[PDB]
Formats: C-alpha cells, sequence, structure tokens
C-alpha cells in the first residue's frame, strides 16, 4: 500500500 503511494505518488 505505502510502497505503490510513495512511488507513485514522488
Amino acid at each position: 500500500a505505502l510502497a505503490a503511494a510513495l512511488a507513485q505518488a514522488l
């Protein structure tokens, strides 16, 4: 969840 979120957003 978090890994994907950050990878995408940033």
